[PDB]
């Protein structure tokens, strides 16, 4: 009876939509937490007297401890401050017992975290990239720090992208995230974390239907139902078997 | 007899969605606590990493511990971050006045407070169940840990996280979910009306007592049949409820 199928469809639509919202919120809350942290760190650095900021030795001794405490507080991989002379004051989890040091070898003026922070007055969030030091996908938050209009340097905070995957994986529903290049990034079902799998049908269905609009599509000639939505640069999706409406 | 609607696939999937949404609210509480516990452990490790000499006079405590409390407070936007001493003095870093450096106060009658006493009885973090502070006029969410240097007690670290943070996070979850404190008083809710003290929550709580965690039950309030489930989450009780006429939409409304 059309009435019963309709009732099942309307129900599963509302449920899957609600679950997609939870994954969307997960991404949002992760980002906002890390932005709030970065902003706080910016404010604490800029609050220092200029005398504490205008020699390299004073930067090491006065900013260094701040970087370290902040790093510890959130268990970040790296917290650092890049200067216009090319040097970086680096606080790193991998060398936790050593005081933060000035590194001159990180080629910072060719890096997007540095360059892009100077082109916006907001926090800049990098796409997830390989730290081929850390063997680890990282998301970097950066922010140019100004004291009374005067640039001090560019703050950078490295968070393991695994942290966001881990949060997504625990969400209800068969939810997952694509990055900017439509490649799988995070998933409830960890078996999806595999570049071999095609997602053309879901991506094509999303293309035709737009954000938060429930759709039908096919896998192995079986019907599935889903919805996707843009979340920042990500695409968040949920899919299920259509057996709930058909059987 | 058995309600025939309870045998439908639509009822089963409806209950599954309510279960999922209750678990979201459950996760919200768990993740908040875990984050705050980790923050507090990190803070204690940094304080204890100060050299012995920096931790043994009040002047040194002020000058060396103070900055760490303040940086940490800023990093997470805590309400208060503080170190209680045996003599009853507290080094207090407070949001409510951010311009000055943390100061020692003999102000606070701490040696008889749970956050202080309980931390001294355990190896790890003491979580003070959320409570409504009558004088401050809001819920307080406190984490505490005894700080030892070379095995000797320096004092007890305390961290107050804004209760609105968790209230707001609960509120934004999907579903008609809500949280009770340890005293079975309503603490957080998606439907902000539920927070009003004049709401009678006894029917939901009495039903829950007969049912156990995550098991659905019928109950009535003001002559409306409803369906609910609750679960313990630490000292809290998390519930979800819905009208019976939403769970099973009648073809003809009353």
């Amino acid at each position: 009876d059309p009435f019963t199928k309709t009732s099942l469809y309307e129900s599963t639509l509302k449920n899957q939509t609600d679950l997609l919202k939870v994954t969307q919120s997960t991404v949002e809350d992760f980002r906002s937490t890390n932005q709030s942290f970065t902003r706080a760190l910016e404010k604490d650095i800029a609050n220092l007297p200029y005398q504490s900021l205008i020699t390299e030795e004073n930067i090491i001794n006065n900013v260094g401890p701040i970087l370290k405490y902040y790093r510890h507080s959130i268990n970040a991989l790296n917290v650092y401050l890049g200067l216009n002379n090319g040097k970086v004051l680096l606080s790193q989890k991998s060398n936790d017992a050593k005081m933060p040091e000035l590194r001159d070898d990180l080629d910072i003026k060719t890096k997007d975290w540095y360059q892009e922070a100077l082109k916006t007055n907001d926090i800049f969030v990098t796409p997830a990239y390989l730290d081929t030091v850390l063997k680890q996908y990282v998301i970097t938050y950066s922010k140019a720090i100004y004291k009374d209009g005067k640039i001090i340097g560019v703050l950078g905070v490295d968070i393991p992208s695994e942290d966001l995957q881990n949060l997504v994986a625990k969400t209800p529903g068969n939810t997952f995230l694509f990055d900017q290049k439509n490649k799988i990034f995070a998933a409830t079902n960890k078996e999806l974390l595999n570049p071999s799998i095609d997602h053309s049908p879901v991506l094509n269905a999303y293309k035709l239907n737009g954000d938060n609009n429930f759709f039908s599509y096919k896998l192995n000639n079986e019907e599935r139902l889903g919805a996707c939505t843009k979340v920042f640069a990500y695409t968040a999706c949920i899919t299920e078997s259509a057996d709930i409406i058909n059987k």
